[PDB]
């Protein structure tokens, strides 16, 4: 029974522990992480996105992880869907829909009383995916999602933008009265609790597709990957892909946790070092590090022949073509 | 390089000329007619619909072709999506989304402003299909549609119920100022004046994806055809699927309008004469007749192996499943 090889999905999800100062980069300012997703999808099949016509950046004027997505599929030719988990704002692309929901501020009340229907009707898509692809790959743009991904993965029992993380963590433990490991064997309730609409996307993708599945993000998918166990899915035939920037940061537990996980990690072996552009040239001193499925797409292209080199080559251009940024 | 065989697609659609007395059958009453296409999808997913419990039906009790589709499905397992060209509601699955645009009622105004922002999302679908699948079976779900495809031949000059349906296209070409024939060679206006958003989502598709298009469906995928023709589309790569009621109803003129227009045409031979309900056995009496893809869904029931036979032989047990019909 022919199948594609590989199908790229892109999961959008946002939430409102994202509007909180100082907690997430993905975009501008706080009020701007609420496009962020919907601009790096619309980027990746136009030249410049649709909702607002500049590539969403960090404060310090970094640019999106979408360009890397952007250049290893126009190398390579993947193909790609868009899935809306859960955003403010829908895509000016065509996408599949899961909900309109937002994740909820997890400090103040549950994040995710919608997740039972997000996880079925991820589930669902998960099944006819099935039916089409062998294989996929599935990365993510949801601003705020490491601190809905850390605190899941500390319910779980996996142990200055850290403090003001643990802190929105340890709030969000003490309304629901746990402490870290108190949710071990209570994945669904950790996800109600502290979720977000993109984490329930994946892991609903992840139950319901029964072939291979690369997820192709960081804590994230940790936070997916420790789901998955916890739900006693067989890991063996998922992955996990990142990016040099995450495997190498010392402040980060990547390998430790993927090993404690027990779910294997491919790393892309991206290196801007040689750019004209301080933007990219900046990924190489901690910043951004990973989104997009960047990990995912660059593994895919290289899969395909190309050269994580080759991916660097074609985002450099991609940069000199970015036209009106600040 | 590989892909599946073929992928079914869904367009769903609305336009406000369902809402006309006597003018669709797809639903109980004119306003049920808003529900029918969310209805028909859902109904492929689980063993009733979500947004209301029970299947579309004609005044007349007639069910929904959809359980045709849903049928060969189940025997012969084929990929499906779902994609919602432009209704009053989302269904209540996953989708892919193209808009939410409701075609406006062409006797007052244009019918479709929001032509060409749709064919171009539909397009970039097609374009992403074209990597994943060898070839695409486009079913709709639109009442309404047979009178918007209508006006769209009538104006292209391809020449009871049918009293009225002249009436209503009448109106609207007197706002236009045309005769019949009078937008032969000007496809895209033929669509913005008369058309819906399913029209324009099944063209975009076509013309983004690149392989064989099976477009499943009667007089709409005529007025596709007409379309496609009439923008210079090799037309050696589509193919139309209908039913045998549709090609055995003398007042058709189907075969003959497919010859004019230069497509070939598929003809499912399902038989619903020995059914227990009256309901499947009026089929035989020229109701329904065609819709929701169900003669490209048994075409592709019958390559997987089946018989049109077998097909009838699960609408029949799939009809005995359904509780708390009128």
């Amino acid at each position: 029974m022919k199948k594609v090889k590989s199908l790229f999905l892109l999961v959008l999800g946002n939430t409102e522990i994202s509007t909180i100062p100082g907690i997430s980069v993905a975009g501008a300012t706080p009020e701007l992480t609420k496009i962020t997703p919907v601009a790096d999808a619309e980027y990746l099949f136009y030249e410049k996105p649709l909702t607002i016509d500049t590539i969403p950046v960090t404060p310090e004027g970094h640019p999106t992880p979408a360009i890397i997505t952007k250049a290893a599929r126009e190398l390579s030719n993947f193909p790609i869907l868009v899935v809306r988990g859960g955003t403010y704002l829908a895509p000016l692309i065509p996408h599949v829909h899961i909900s309109n929901v937002v994740g909820r501020d997890f400090r103040r009340e549950p994040a995710l009383p919608e997740v039972e229907v997000i996880i079925e009707r991820a589930k669902l898509l998960g099944k006819e995916l099935e039916k089409i692809a062998n294989e996929i790959v599935i990365g993510e743009s949801t601003p705020g999602g490491t601190t809905t991904a850390q605190a899941i993965l500390w319910a779980l029992g996996y142990e200055n933008p850290q403090e003001l993380k643990e802190k929105v963590i340890k709030e969000g433990f003490k309304r629901v009265g746990i402490e870290k490991g108190g949710l071990k064997d209570k994945p669904l309730e950790a996800l109600k609790e502290f979720g977000d609409p993109m984490i329930a996307t994946v892991l609903g993708l992840s139950l319901g597709f029964g072939g291979d599945v690369v997820l192709a993000g960081g804590t994230q998918m940790l936070a997916v990957s420790a789901l998955l166990k916890s739900l006693g899915e067989d890991l063996s035939r998922f992955m996990i892909a990142t990016t040099r920037w995450v495997v190498e940061d010392p402040s980060a537990t990547f390998i430790e946790t993927a090993r404690e996980i027990g779910i294997i990690s491919y790393v892309a072996e991206l290196d801007f070092s040689k750019s004209k552009f301080k933007g990219l040239r900046d990924y190489e001193r901690g910043y951004v590090k990973e989104g997009v499925g960047a990990g995912g797409a660059t593994w895919l292209a290289v899969k395909a022949g190309y050269s994580p080199e080759d991916v660097s080559k074609k985002v450099e251009e991609l940069y000199e073509r970015l036209m009106g940024l600040r």
